[PDB]
């Protein structure tokens, strides 16, 4: 086997020194880029939610960068994701992606910022080829805990969307993973 | 294959209508029964921690009962665990076992009460034969989420102990599962 690089929308392999919008395969009303927004029921002083827009006809996404376990961004390998945008004084820490605590109402964990880099917590993801069209994000929370008889003793789950206050909120799901592409800025 | 019943300390199969102390295989200073205690850094109005004592020479455990997906308590099957003791007005809800949010300092989830019965949340456990001597408790949090390519798409982990304020606190661990027996009251 060989580590397979993840490609952007233009075919050029993904680069840690570059920034990408996470854009959806689906089009129009079925479309909308990932971005940083405010969770209605969050107490954080900063915007701390990972959302995708309701249509692709409007604002573009918030750019992100990917931080592999060194040194190349490959498929099926743990990495961190971080919004790459300038930030107020208070919010410099609310930029690294992470998966949150169990939410009883959605029965899943929601995607948020406030994570950390290079640590065996809830900030690790994977990029993998979708079953349908393109790429899926995977969340691998709890890398410090042995998942008994799991692929590499690791709990991983697909990233999809739930509706929270009539917005699309990225979260762990079972079916209908968000199919995405990475359009370099 | 056949469902194998879990046995108590006397050989009689485990009964949902009965109560058991969870006692350790280890003896003396290496011993101590599971019980309900107060978490130092918890804000709950009630005692909400699952601990084992520091020696078996002293107080006995807090009795628990087991609530299978009906109708018999078998090995390797989801169930709920609940302290069976009389309770103040406020604390009637803080009695069902559950696994808590990720604790950054211990890099694991701790065992607490305040869970619910029969719901696909963080209140499910399993009893299984230990690798060494006797029984292990397993925690299967997030039964609502597909663990990709995991045994029955389910994240499960072993239950052990961490030291919190010089007490033994039950929590998800990788090595050294708490080996236990069930001594009927």
């Amino acid at each position: 086997p060989l580590p397979k690089p993840v490609l952007d929308t233009n075919g050029k392999e993904l680069n840690p020194d570059s920034s990408y919008r996470i854009i959806s395969i689906g089009r129009g009303a079925l479309g909308g880029d990932v971005y940083l927004g405010k969770s209605p029921n969050s107490d954080a002083p900063c915007p701390d939610g990972v959302f995708r827009y309701n249509s692709d006809v409007g604002p573009s996404g918030t750019p992100v960068r990917f931080i592999p376990l060194s040194t190349n961004i490959f498929e099926d390998q743990l990495l961190n994701i971080q919004f790459n945008i300038p930030t107020v004084k208070l919010c410099v820490s609310y930029t690294i992606w992470k998966v949150g605590n169990l939410n009883a109402y959605f029965r899943t964990m929601l995607l948020e910022t406030g994570g950390t880099i290079g640590q065996a917590d809830n900030s690790y993801f994977k990029i993998v080829k979708s079953s349908k069209i393109g790429y899926n994000l995977l969340s691998c929370p709890f890398t410090s805990i042995i998942c008994l008889r799991c692929p590499e003793d690791q709990f991983c789950a697909k990233v999809g969307v739930v509706i929270q206050n009539g917005k699309r909120r990225l979260a762990l799901v079972n079916k209908n993973p968000l199919d995405v592409l990475f359009q370099e800025v």
